[PDB]
């Protein structure tokens, strides 16, 4: 099956899109990206948001240890910085250590008692204060045996304005570059040449991480690769990359539905 | 001032996007769009979206009427149509009547004991059962005394795929036109000649509703047009339409902390 990954987290409610259980036991998924945490510039404790999931989530915390028994990875994506004009002291350093010990210290945080399996950050603007290659390298020196894997989730314009520098580090362990919306890059109908091309510079310019290509899954959103084309005329030219990892799958609401991910070849 | 409105409720907590009391206190808008209402193709009853807004949503009645009560009127989104395959009789039938009894009869719906001012409708699929200009005419046809606004929110290209059919009932009293992500009609630097175009165009092809221009309050979205070039460029070329009727803030969130609106002339 490979690698296939998904968002999960704001496709509604338990009703519209599943809850987080139900996503890993459809047993597609090695990988499932919480969308998502919203953070503070000045240094405020963040807010988790899941929708329509649930306000206080933190009974999620059985279904994240099913998930990870399954030998499903957790990541909880920063999808959304609350900026400040004001110039606060260590909020990079104080986000790094608030989410160690929330989500990475088997401690009683907003998902319950979890070791999350990493953090991904989203591609919107940092803050005046809180700087994500700061962050990506407070996480990777948190002072713990346990893995953290960071990723970021760019656009497929390369460089991406806003994780760029995140990237740079060399410290994320997955990139979910998304072919998704309107962009330059994205798959148009009987037209894969800028998507290969982009596929091209993400692979060769970040050898570091592995490369997931975020699709969408739905044909209701542009970039919609149709699962033949994925399947004879996608993937077997960017799997060539030795850093090319799988699929992202945007997002579980969709694939509940359309079971895209269904219909990836083996 | 003029007509200012606003989205609101997807900006992800009071913390990060305000109450829906502080947005109507600030005096800016004089309506707002609550985002955002899931609807059920197979007919099971809607779930409202606030994200991290709330669970219990029933404590913004409050809110609501001291908005109201400040001559905002406050509007609901259908956000999202959860497919199903399954022919589910009366389901277009059965939900303009769930709406009128939940938030358009006083009664203790979701939103606790309101008199909603109207619904809005994005551009997103409608479903296999649910049909949306079937939908606005029902609500049209309620058995009130009360007056619903509808209206919706497509995209600038026209027609648009997802409400033309609504949109051509006739019956919609706003149409909220996005001029923002990625499409041919919005704004770039220095050329606004296809928004311009499709203003001409929105504008004159549906001559029985009020168009507003919906425009992004931060330059991190495409579409973002400086206040000084909506002011001296756009509003004198688009205000020549008898039916333009203003400007939509998408949205709170960017609108809090940009002052967006608080930017545009008077
Ligand atoms: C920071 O990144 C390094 C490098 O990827 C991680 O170090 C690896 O850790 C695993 C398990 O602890 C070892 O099996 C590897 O041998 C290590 N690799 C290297 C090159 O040292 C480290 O775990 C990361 N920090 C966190 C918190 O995850
Ligand atoms: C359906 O649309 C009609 C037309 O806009 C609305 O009828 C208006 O209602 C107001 C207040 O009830 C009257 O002052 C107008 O004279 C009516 N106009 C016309 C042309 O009849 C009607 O209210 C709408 N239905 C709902 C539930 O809002
Ligand atoms: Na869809
Ligand atoms: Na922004």
């Amino acid at each position: 099956g490979g690698n296939i990954v998904v968002y999960w987290g704001q496709g509604g409610s338990d009703n519209s899109e599943g809850s987080l259980k139900e996503a890993c036991k459809s047993g597609h998924y090695n990988m499932i990206v919480l969308e998502e945490l919203i953070t503070y510039d000045n240094g405020r404790d963040p807010d988790l948001n899941l929708g329509a999931h649930c306000v206080n989530c933190t009974s999620l915390q059985q279904e994240i240890k099913y998930c990870q028994l399954k030998l499903i990875k957790i990541l909880l994506q920063i999808g959304q910085v609350t900026p400040t004009k004001e110039d606060t002291k260590d909020t990079t350093k104080d986000l790094s250590q608030y989410l160690d010990s929330n989500f990475f210290s088997g401690k009683s945080g907003p998902l319950g008692e979890v070791y999350l399996d990493g953090i991904d950050i989203a591609s919107v603007p940092e803050g005046l204060n809180l700087k994500f290659d700061e962050l990506v390298q407070a996480l990777n020196d948190s002072a713990t045996s346990r893995r953290i894997y960071l990723s970021a989730s760019p656009n497929c314009v390369y460089p991406d304005y806003y994780l760029d520098k995140a990237i740079q580090t060399q410290k994320l362990d997955f990139l979910f570059v998304q072919f998704f919306y309107a962009l330059p890059c994205i798959y148009t109908q009987g037209l894969p040449e800028d998507l290969f091309q982009a596929m091209k510079t993400w692979t060769s310019n970040v050898p570091e991480s592995k490369i997931f290509m975020a699709l969408p899954a739905t044909p209701d959103l542009n970039g919609y690769i149709p699962p033949r084309v994925l399947n004879k005329e996608i993937l077997p030219a960017v799997t060539q990359a030795s850093n090319f990892a799988g699929v992202m799958i945007f997002d579980r609401y969709f694939d509940r539905f359309r079971k895209y991910s269904s219909k990836i070849k083996r």
